[PDB]
């Protein structure tokens, strides 16, 4: 064999779509979708087209590291109702950095 476990595939990837899309709104579905549109070169066919994994794919090719996470919440930081995205995405990138909570 090569390698006996393996699960590095951009864990900031995963919880952009897990704890980014997968609980975003239609409300912001279409804020979202619409000023990524600008960066993407999204329109109003492909917004409808394009699918949850679609965009979240589009984020992190065009935004490797954590600015993929930063990107998302700084559009809806102004969000009242994302404020689990905004709290979890902003955690889950602490989580990553060298600190160990709980003791």
């Amino acid at each position: 064999g090569s390698s006996g476990s393996s699960g590095m595939v951009n864990e900031y990837k995963k919880i952009l779509l897990l704890k980014g899309f997968e609980l975003m709104d239609d409300y912001h579905f279409t804020s979202i979708k619409s000023l990524l549109a600008y960066d993407l070169g999204l329109t109003t066919k492909m917004q409808e087209e394009y699918n949850r994994i679609k965009i979240t794919d589009l984020m992190e090719k065009k935004f490797q590291g954590v600015a993929c996470l930063d990107k998302l919440i700084e559009l809806a930081k102004d969000m009242p109702s994302l404020k689990n995205l905004v709290n979890n995405l902003r955690k889950e990138k602490s989580k990553v950095a060298s600190g160990p909570s709980s003791g």
